[PDB]
Parts: structure tokens; C-alpha cells; sequence
């Protein structure tokens, strides 16, 4: 199917670009805002996006006989002004990933392609998982004004159905 | 120093783009040429370029007070026709990395910046290491015509006191 | 070489005097500002400066046939007024050590003395390491106003592949 | 008490300066007289004087509310001519430390200050201990003329219920 | 680079010839001067020179694409008359190796060849290490007149963080 | 005995020069012919010739009161053109070592010197041992045309553990 191939190539492109942006944001949070553990958190997000999230797509293309495309273009030239606004923009990016995955699932069920549906269930689940763990950190910036307290909470964060 | 900052930002950009290109080449070698172990080899190269080779630069920028820039642009739209030509183009890329690193070292010694010299010794050594391990695979395609023999040799490859 | 001998004797003198000053500052931070863990931190700095940082110089003088000189003179007559200003003056001292070491390295490379260059690489690296770990503590006094929170952070501080 | 504070500050100054002088003497004995184990012995003496012998004084000042002073001034510009004369001057320094400690103890008992008496018992005992272990080495230079024999005896030295 | 190739071939030749000469000297010291442990020491030196000190050069030539040459010519026709004069001539040979290595390092830094500089740091360090351990034995022949005492000292010799 | 001393000094000289030549050949086989395991094999040969094969002679001279001489002169200026011709020239060198050792044994038995006979039995045995293990590799270049197959065979020859024969060990 050509439209499933197109949709999965777009998701590949998206994952690569998000990973690079998160690497830059991790550097900015640790270096400029004096929060090294928030930086570790965003860096783990980046490595997640740059690893399995595209390994699985290229493995699937190897298995079923589809074609892979590589066309990357990113440029970070504007940065939020807090750690609050930083983690809020991270939240928005994850929320967009959810809706893109939903569109893919609908498409695959409209084509009678049940292997692609089985394949995309993984991403369906992982989207809500990642959004939940990002919102856990987003909500700490409302519960406290002291940066070292938030820091130790984040540190101890980083150290059945949605598994 | 501004010129050292420029040179290190360029090396960051280069490492990112090489890693992405090697990911595509690994997929092509496994899927199109029927050589899964050559693909594993090139994929390990890709992960190497996308991991520590840029972690170290961003860590150094955190330590000494320099500024990081992100501007990536890659597009793979032409592919070699063999596994031989594929690994030969990989060899050429590594050989270019060597010369870029040499230019950086010369620059850093011209500025009386000895922490940058100490820092770039790592890349100086790793360049020759990676070129050596890529040439080991390049030379197998001259020693045999049977693809399964080359395959098992590469497999048992993937499975020093100065250049360690 | 006589100028390398002079430079290394000056670095010996400097290390001794810095160690003594840091011992006094550790006592002042624990006793007068009610921060015992900041005192432990500065005391570890002092022992570092009074141990290996001069053992290595005297060992090198034994190995290559140079002469050692001892002329110490310190007097603490003024103290900062916070723990913030205290750790800030500590930061300035480390930043001066960096520049002295850089001058030594330049000198040694100008004399074709490659054993002294090899020797001073250690200090080149350790300078940035110590500056980094001191700045880690300097930046905590901007992130909080409660002394007990900063205290437990410093406590859990006190309890790399290139910069190791 | 002000006179006990003065006496303990003087003992602090004395310990620092003795430690530095012993570091220089250790270097001289190993490098110039060709006796590396005598150098190890004097170096252990130096580290002893620069460690606990002043840590205890500054800890006591923290506990009872006294004030610490730092005023160091040393200059080594004359050296004995043997290893015999070297260890003999070391013996004289230890013998002076004994008498200074005795004066402190008398003073503290004259002021009805029993915590300072309890504190100085440690130094009273350690003085005779250190003098005994230095005289053990001083007497070897009378029992033999061969330097390698004395050397191996000192080496196996470096490798009580009341005076423990 | 051709001049670096020439210099490294000369160092190869030198190492081979020194190893052979030290083998003969070890035999002479054990057989003719009745000092078997001095012979064991010089034989360890010989095996060191004939092993890694040329294995590394040939490995480097394999890695970077240089050419190896073999042209050996030694002839022992005169021998010192003591064990003292023997170990003194050994000291002189090591001191010449140091200066040859220094010339190589200068040359390699003049050509903008940073892999050769990185490579020769090993020899720069090992030169001073070997000179130090030879001088340790040279100085024993001044500290004693009894051959059996020197023998047991050398035996227990044969049985660092910067110079390691 | 002076003639036994002469013969053993010549064998010392020969062993040193063979070791150096084998070091150069190992470098050439690994670097120029793209056969790293053949290079490892020839390098083990070189270390063998430069170690015990002259340690034993100098030890014997220490024990019985003979004199040692050192006069070395080698120059490699011509190289074979294959790995086949390389291992064939190695075979010829070992075959010459055998005949030199045989001459020594005859000489020592002609002088009523039975300690030298007892001493040279070791070299008598080791000559045939080394010739056998070199011929094992020489014959692989007739059994195959693929360089990677020969390489794998040589690898399992060199890496697997050493088993001693009950007569020739
Ligand atoms: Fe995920
Ligand atoms: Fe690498
Ligand atoms: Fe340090
Ligand atoms: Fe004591
Ligand atoms: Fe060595
Ligand atoms: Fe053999």
C-alpha cells in the first residue's frame, strides 16, 4: 500500500527531527537554566525518539517490502525563556505526536491492512505513556517555587495495560 | 575563542549528518543487497557517530562556556550499486573526517588554547581507529567472490595499548 | 632548562599557599556561617592542593635532575561576609590557577622540552575539572534561599572519559 | 581563656612550619644522599605534622568557641651535609616540640581549665612516641657504616598499652 | 610523510641493535663478573627493547600506510671491565635514546602530523621511565662495596600516575 | 672443545638472523598480501627463533665454560611475490636448519663429548617438529583457491590449544 508507506515515512521524518530538537533543549536546560536533572530527563526523551521509534519503522519496511526515504531538515533558532515554558513546549510536541498516530491508525483500518494496524498499536500505547510521564514533570512547576526542591523531585523520578 | 567555537560547531553538524546517512546505508545493505551483517556493521558505525561523538562536544561546551548551534540538513537521493561501492564510499567519508580533525588541532595549537588541544586528542586517535576497522572490511571484497563467506567473516568480526 | 625550573617552583609555592588559605576558609565556613558541609567541601579542596599537586612536582624534580626551592609566606587578614562571597572567591582562585598553568605549557613548548609538556598535561586537565566542580556549588546559591536545602544538596554532592 | 587561645595558635603555627620543613628534608634525603627509605620516613613525619596535629586544634576551637589565626612564614636556605646530621636535626626539632607542649599543659592547669588539660594529654603522649621512633633511626647510624644495610633496616621499620 | 618514515625506520634499527647488545652484556655480567641478578636485570631490558618497542612501530606502519625497512649490523668487540662500568655504559645508551626521541617529536610537530605526535608520546614517557629505573641500579654501586649486598638489593628490585 | 664452540656460535648467529627475517616476512604478509593470520603464524615462528633457541645456547655456555660471540648482519632487499612463495621460502629455511643441526650432532659424537650430544638432542627433535607444522600450512595453498577459506583454516590452526606428541613433543 502506497498511502501507508507515505504515512510511515512521514512519521520517520518527524521522529528524527523531534529527537534533534530535544537534544538541543536538554543542553539549554542544563547549561542556561541551571537544572541538570531536567536536562537528563529531556535527553532520555531524545534518545528514545532517535532509537527504537525509528528502528521499528525501518524493520517493518524490511519485513513487508516497502521503501524508505530520508529527508531531514531542522533548525533551532528560538528558545523558550523558562524551564516552565520549555517543558510546556515539550508537552505540546508529544500531544501532536498522539494525533498523527491516530490518523495513521484510521488510514490503516480503512485499507483492510491488518498487519499495519497490529504494528501501530505499539505507537498508540506509547503515545499516552510518554504524555503521562511528561505531564508528571509539567505539574511540578505549579506545586513549588524553590528550584532545588523541584530538582530533587525530578532526580528521584529519573532514578499492566500501558506498560 | 570564537574560531574554536565555529570549528567545533561544524564538527557537530558533520557528525549528525554522517550518522543519518549511515543509518540509511545500513538499511539499504541489509534490504537490497542481501547482506544483513554488513548492515549491522554500518549500523554500529551510525550509532557511534550519533552518540558519544556529539555528547563530548556538547559536554565541553557546557564546561568551558561556549555556545551550541543546531542546523541540520541531509537528503539521500543517490545510492551506490554494490556492497563493494557502498563500503568504499564509507571509507571515503571516514578519510574526510580525519582531515577535518587535523585542521581543528592545528587551529587550536595556533591560539595557545591547550584545553582544546587536550580535548581534540581523543578525536585524533579515534579517527585512525575507525578508518582501520573500516578498511578491514573493505579489503575482504578483494579476497573472495562468494557472498556467504564474506558474510560469515564479517559476522565473526562484529562478534590496543596506543590506539585503544 | 632553567626557566621551566623557575616556573615549576612558582607553581609549587602557589599550591602550598592556596592549600593553607583553603584550610582557614573551611574553618570559617563551618564555624561562623553554620554550614558544616560547605566546610567539608573546601577542606577536601585544601587537602587536594596540599597533596598530589606538589608531590608530582617534587617527584618530577627527582626524576629529571632539577632543584627544589621552599619559600612560603601567607597571612589571612580579611574574610568575605557570606558563604556566597566565600565560594565566589574560591572560584576566582581556581580561575587564576588555570591561566598560570596555560603560561607554563606555552613556555615548555617553546623550549622543545617534550617531557615537561607531557608532564603538564595532567595539570591542564585537572584545572578545568576542579573549576567545574566548584562552579557546581557556586550556582546553588542562586537557585535557593533556604540554607538547609543548599546544605543537603552539597552533602549529597560530597557523598568522565576525557576529563576523568 | 585568652592565654590558652594564644598558646594553641602558636602550636598551630609551629606544626605547619615543621611539616613544610620536613617535606623539603625528605626530598633532599632521597634526591641528594641516595637514601629513598629515609626520605619515606621523613615524609610520613611531614604528613603527620600537617594532618591530625592541626585538625585537632581547629576542631577544638570549633567546639569551645575560640578564634583561629593563620600566619605562616618559612624559608629553607641551609641544609645539613649528611643523612646523619639530617636525622640529628630532626631529633632536635622533636625535642623542642616536647618542651613547648609541657609549657602549654602547665599553663592550662594554672587557669582551672580542665577541658584544655584533657585535650593536651594527647599531645603529651604523642610527643614521647614520636621522639622514640625518631631515636630508633638516629641510633642506626652508629651501628653500621654500610649505607645499604641501614637502608634495608629502615625499610623494614617503615613496613603500646600506655604509649599507643 | 617521508621524513617521519625515515625517522621511524631509524628508531626501529636502533632498537634492534640495542636489544642485541644488551643480550650480550647480560651474558657477560652473569658469566664473567659473578652477578646473576644484574644479568637478569639487563636481560629484562633486552627483551623490552626487542619486543614492544618495535612491534608498535611496525603496527603503526601497517595502520597508516608507511613502508618498513630492515638493515641490521652489530658487532660487540669490546667490553667494560667492571659491573660498574657496564651499568654506566647502559645508562649512556638510554640517555641517547631520549635525545633521538626528542628529535622525532620536534620533526612530527613541524609537519602538522598530529597522529605521529600522538604516537610518539608513548616513547617520550617510556624514555624517562627506563632512565629512572636504570639510574636506581647505577647508584647502588656508590652506596656499598660488598657485592652480595648489592646483589640482594638488585634481586628485591627485580622481584606511577603520570609516568606509569 | 673449540670446534663445538665454533659450531654453536654459528648456530647462534643463524638463529638471530632467521628471527629478524621472519619478523619482516610477517609484516609483509599481513600488510601487502591481506592475510593477517599468516602473519600471526610467521610472527610466532620469529619469536620462537629469537627466544629459547638462543637462550639455551647462552645458558649452556655459562654452564660448561665456553665463550660467546656476537656478530649479526642481515639485510632484506628482495621479497617473494605471493603468500605461496613466501611460505615456500620459509619451508626452505627450516629445511636448512635441519641439516646444520645434523652436522653439529655428528661433530659432537666424533669428539667423545657426550654432554654436547645430550644438549643437541633437543634441537634435533625441534627441527622436525617445526618443519612439520610449516608443511601443514604449505599444503593448504594447494587445496583451495579462496583466500578467506585458507585464512579461516590457518586461524583455527594458530588459535586452538597446543597438544604435545608423546615422541615429538
Ligand atoms: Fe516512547
Ligand atoms: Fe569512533
Ligand atoms: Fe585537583
Ligand atoms: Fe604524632
Ligand atoms: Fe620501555
Ligand atoms: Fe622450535
Amino acid at each position: 500500500s502506497n498511502k501507508i508507506n507515505d504515512a510511515l515515512n512521514q512519521h520517520y521524518k518527524l521522529n528524527v527531527e523531534l529527537g534533534l530538537v530535544y537534544a538541543h533543549y536538554a543542553h539549554v536546560a542544563d547549561d542556561e537554566f541551571d537544572m541538570p536533572y531536567l536536562g537528563k530527563f529531556i535527553q532520555h526523551l531524545s534518545e528514545d525518539k532517535l532509537g527504537v521509534h525509528k528502528e521499528y519503522i525501518s524493520d517493518y519496511f524490511k519485513r513487508n517490502g516497502m521503501k524508505l526515504k530520508t529527508d531531514v531538515s531542522v533548525a533551532v533558532k528560538s528558545i523558550p525563556s523558562d524551564a516552565k515554558a520549555l517543558i510546556q513546549e515539550v508537552y505540546a510536541r508529544e500531544n501532536e505526536v498522539r494525533d498523527h498516530v491516530k490518523a495513521i491508525a484510521k488510514l490503516a483500518l480503512a485499507e483492510d491492512d491488518y498487519e499495519s494496524f497490529y504494528f501501530i498499536q505499539w505507537y498508540v500505547r506509547d503515545g499516552l505513556k510518554d504524555l503521562t510521564e511528561v505531564d508528571d514533570v509539567v505539574k511540578l512547576f505549579n506545586s513549588s517555587n524553590d528550584k532545588l526542591i523541584i530538582e530533587e523531585t525530578i532526580k528521584e523520578m529519573v532514578e499492566e495495560i500501558w506498560g
